[PDB]
């Protein structure tokens, strides 16, 4: 399927500067290049408009930091995004902090009966403004995307809620809030914890995970946060938590993922070359996007 | 069950100074604050007093540097965790070089019926003074505990020996002096060595251990060397050897411990933050007491 | 007086991705907060819009990379800049390649009878389509600003030549290529090599800079490439070069500068995120400006 | 003179754990042996007992932290540092946070009519409760020594204030608070920023300094804070601050005091083997020992 | 069996200068010692006289650079092994470039009937003039044992081919150019790349490797290249990739390989003293020996 | 003059393995190419063939370890360097140990009325075997030179000494034994220690030097030792020693013998690719050579 490159300099969602020069990087890293050598009919529709933050006294409320510029931001995704879909094309999104999910769930869910997640992170990214310690959207987009949160991001393409819980995999998780651990235990969402992977192993993990969502869902969205992989293979992203997934494992996760033709969108998030080692964290993203496409070594 | 923290600036086992500051560092990296967010009673009874050393000369045997030191000291922290086991709080000792396992051993043993021991380690500290290349008592705690060595040494706390052979696992090892493998091999001690954890995973390795464990004692206490650890993910230490085990396997071992519920006592040695890079060594002894205590990532 | 920022994401000039995200990486690294702390009524205009480059082989000439896309962005920040002179205020441009300098200088110049230039860089940048060795226009702008070129270049603003040789100072400069060495000696054209910074200091380098221009000018102008500095403290440049200036030579240098109140103008150019370890180049930009804007130690 | 070391295992200055363990991290680099080898007769006095901070609602006041603390360990130094004197043995201080100079200098300056001091330091610490930006102690020894602040500090041996400004001289300062700025300005206090180093070299610098201090005082007392050199040649400090003074500056700087023969008294502070790569602060610290005690390469 | 060491400082089948001085930071990194410990009859029967280029415009060798020199070289080096094998001595080279491995195997295959081949390498080495993309030999040396190349070198010790394609496996692969996919894939060789490693791990990789061959070879030759390995594992080498194979991998499957007792004959290449780190990469070739020589951690 | 390039793979005036690499480290880093372009008749006579150690228990070398391989092989440089010098080419040699320094002044002194020396090092290299702390004859070239040492050392080339104590300036010296500090001082030989360079700056130390010998020889001889540079700069050096020359100081000072046109030979000694990053010794000897054969900035 050809595939359409949206990018999403998005960095209201969190207060770090930096993520909003993912898109770029992951450009610069060569990502058209590397899909282009794989035989893709890859087309780069630009980024998206991202406004300027509302001053937070007039926003709408503490716990929701920038909500009314991140929902606009992301309904213009959503819009976006939609449109490719409907032009049958793969969305390849790049951000950008995580609040983007938001508006590409937005654009791709309205078109699957059950569209299943994988959450490649090492955050599950489930927060409200209750419970959010931050007040960060950008910590939200999971929750929202279920429905949870906001009206303002849980109504973003004019629909709620996007996917169903049981339809959503968190894989290498490792820096839960409180509330989130509750809200994953209630809402009983399938979570692979580093804890898991390093008992199980990311092929039983990825094993696991396909099978689970093949056997439930009509198509997948991968939602892969570089700060899923440990800070010394992934240095440039504003949450960083030690003792996360290795280079080969996040190629092999790719690996799996292509080999099986379960991926039906994908977005890759939360790269900050401001926080990075020579754009190695892009440069990481862009290699994880080869394999993801069908990039083998043999 | 409630705990208490017993700190041993142990130097005398060995010969490089800064070993003697392992206990505030792992203070200062936060082992407190850790554990009591996991909601623990915990308690600090502060250091255990280590004299000076005598004149070398006027010592009685070069294969057993600081003998009257080293076992003055150890005779001290017995009674120290003696008092902790008596009153029914769970003994957690910060080193300091490991020959302070002598003085741990024997405040816990004489508790238990069949106490059994994981020697979480890169070597097997099983020398005595005819085995070791060193004169170095901190590499000949677990040798001493089995009843074999000097009796100043191996009658600390009034008995011998602490523990049975069948009732220890060496897990991690990849350094073991001639006499010590003959040592091993003789009294027939479990042992799973870089090889086997590289052969069959640290999974396997731990559920093999516990089940070992539980299936012929009645508590099994802990003693972590950090120099268990990679020198990359524990470079403050005495003597680091290449090829160890990686910070998420560590982990991983602690989780599954706690799971188990079988660890009775423990101890965390060999942290040196004079040989460290910005007291990383003492913030992984801390971690891996957060998951020992129970700490889970959902 | 107070300053306008004009970011001009420029890398036209060359062929290494990542220098167009200099001006961000620098407001990034905080510019405005730097200044504004001064007390100065600092103001950012934005980012001049380069267009995209025209097929190469759809190109006029080798030896001038992109000169069509170049020369039209130099004429759209010869054009700002000379509306920020218009209006009482002084013009701090960020970039950016090198390249750009030939826009400030255009927008500049116009204004003083007899400008002055400091070249603070490891390049001379006084290249042609017939020195060049490269065909990259950064390394062209200042024989393009005194006239040595194309006219797509040595006319933007619709004037040449901006700056006379008798009124610049090379300060740094340790990367010549034979041409530049053969124009610089024949041109006559004051410059202190790495050699002279060496052997004279930069307290008397920057002295009789200092004293040469503020003798002949009636406005100086400083384009600050930060690859004049050391590759080890600025780290993200495009073509760093070893035996550079310290950190706190450039230090020195700025707090003369501003000391002799003689600077009428500004930019920082080569900044490249992409190739930096943390955005440490655009920080070290950003305390330059700090200092040349007059902040002190005491 | 023959010395006496005085270890001050202060951290209640400030709020960061381990420069409590700067004294023995001297120690262990061998401060000891370096200066036997001058053929010194040197003696170790142990370390001051430094209490357990009070709770902060119950101290002196907020912009005052552990005051109390801070004041009776500086009473007990006091106390130590003057019979040092009294037996007509050098005091060689080592701290410990910059708080303890409080305590030396009430010991010493009694016994001089015009006693001087050398600040070398990255900070002027001339903050009073009213200055200070953080309520930290270690940030107001100079000012409370000249009779600046709370007189719970200003009194420290009975007596006020200990030195006169005229009297003192700071070299590679670099980080001061606006009060502090001020301070300086209006007390009179001689000063060599980094500025006056960079531009007059460190040779210039000592010159003047020794001239100044030798033509008018009749002792002197050197307060060296490790924080004075860069953070990549003495990583281990609580408040780091780039652009400071070289290794090599360091030893000429007290190979000129050495060979003046001016300094009657001294102490090194703000060692912390917890911040620090390998001891390499401490290290710093006992070759700079060496130096100012005489040793020479020739 | 006794051990004979030759040392092969080849360069000539590549272009970076250096892995010349493979053998002898070998030598230094002690490899006579650590197997003489092992109790060996260790011989080291010095280097192979390698010449020099001859001029390109004499010569060509644009798809099969040095063609002639290597040829040459190779020649000799068969002739070494042979009379080293025909002495009841096995054989163990030191590199050198993989080109290489054209000689040893000359020299040993003649005498087994069915000799395998471990290649552990992240590339295959089947690239002949025609897929080569470089022209560089030490890219062939598999695909010329094979049969298949330039006469000069699939005839080297006068006979061809050396091994069967279904007598090789390849392990650690990553990095195989488009021809070699299609060689490799024509040819029916057994590989093993970083996928199945990841997804299998190396046990099984390993076990599945030694009963395939050991099921069908009379003898087993091991090409290991350090390359196979990761480059921050073995940072010394001509062309790294990055994913590899860890340090503790590599041990392991040396450590099953001295168990299974199939390796008749070896060879360590692309050491390159000149691109590593304080000779790492030799040293861990030297510990792989010692593990591949039946190094034991129990 | 022309140039002729000798290596002397010498290790055996020392013990640590690697050395002997230098001359080809250099070669690999280019000092050919480099030299070439500077337009002179360079021509490399290959490399001195040394021996190998003979028993201990045979010959004696306590104090004077390989006396009479270092003595033999540095015969064999004196005839290489004296021909040289017959043919009116300038003899540059790659060094191997500071040991060879012996031959090549032996080859070289004979030609001249007053030949002078500039010892650029951290060491003085003057000891004798009562002097001795080693036995490292690497540590003894000077003193041997000037006619102090053992006869097979003193009396190379058939006559001693072979030069003078007054037409000897050492520069960069740190780190001298007790005997060599006695030495010095009594043969009354000229010396910048680090704490003159500091003190003086490197332009006055190489004026004074310039001047001193040019007023009193006929001949200038560079003994350039590669750990007189700081270990950050020359990281791959045998005995490294902190706080030494920078890499600008060390350009600055070839820069200026260029231009005072004063040395008629030259050596680049204890280069040790197996103890260095990546050739990064090497690389700062080959730029080092290029700018004392004349390569400028300007
Ligand atoms: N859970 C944290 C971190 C979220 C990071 C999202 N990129 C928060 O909600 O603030
Ligand atoms: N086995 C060695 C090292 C022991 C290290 C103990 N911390 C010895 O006995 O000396
Ligand atoms: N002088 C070289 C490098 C210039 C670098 C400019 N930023 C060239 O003209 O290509
Ligand atoms: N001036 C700052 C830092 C002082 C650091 C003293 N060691 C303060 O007063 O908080
Ligand atoms: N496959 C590449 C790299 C080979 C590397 C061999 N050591 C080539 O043939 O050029
Ligand atoms: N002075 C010491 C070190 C000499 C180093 C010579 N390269 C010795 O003679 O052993
Ligand atoms: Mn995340
Ligand atoms: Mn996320
Ligand atoms: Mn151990
Ligand atoms: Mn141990
Ligand atoms: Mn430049
Ligand atoms: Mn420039
Ligand atoms: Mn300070
Ligand atoms: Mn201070
Ligand atoms: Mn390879
Ligand atoms: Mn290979
Ligand atoms: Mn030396
Ligand atoms: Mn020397």
């Amino acid at each position: 399927k050809p595939i359409s490159i949206i990018g999403v300099p998005m960095d209201l969602g969190q207060t770090r500067r930096g993520v909003d020069m993912g898109p770029s990087a992951m450009r610069y890293a060569g990502v058209i290049e590397r899909l282009e050598r794989l035989h893709y009919d890859i087309e780069d529709l630009g980024d998206i408009p991202i406004g300027k933050a509302e001053r937070l006294h007039e926003q709408g409320d503490s716990r929701l930091r920038n909500l009314k510029a991140v929902a606009e931001a992301n309904e213009k995704l959503a819009a976006a995004v939609d449109q490719v879909v409907q032009r049958g094309r793969f969305p390849l999104v790049l951000g950008g902090d995580h609040s983007i999910a938001i508006g590409t769930l937005a654009g791709v869910a309205k078109h699957y009966e059950r569209l299943g997640v994988i959450w490649y992170d090492a955050h599950g990214d489930v927060n409200t403004a209750e419970t959010s310690p931050s007040g960060n959207i950008h910590g939200m987009p999971l929750a929202a995307s279920l429905g949870f949160g906001h009206p303002a991001l849980t109504q973003i393409g004019g629909y709620s809620p996007k996917i169903k819980p049981e339809h959503v995999v968190l894989i290498g998780v490792r820096s839960l809030d409180e509330g989130e651990k509750k809200f994953i235990r209630e809402k009983g969402i399938k979570i692979y914890t580093m804890h898991e992977v390093d008992r199980l192993g990311m092929t039983r993990v990825m094993e696991e995970t396909i099978a689970y969502l093949k056997e439930r869902t009509d198509g997948v969205h991968l939602s892969l946060d570089l700060d899923g992989l440990d800070p010394s293979d992934a240095p440039g992203v504003g949450t960083p938590v030690i003792g996360g997934l290795t280079y080969r494992e996040s190629h092999l996760a790719m690996e799996m993922l292509a080999e099986a033709q379960i991926i039906t969108s994908a977005e890759f998030v939360e790269v900050n070359p401001i926080l990075d080692e020579r754009n190695k964290t892009a440069s990481v993203a862009v290699a994880l996007m080869g394999s993801l496409f069908g990039e083998k070594l043999m």
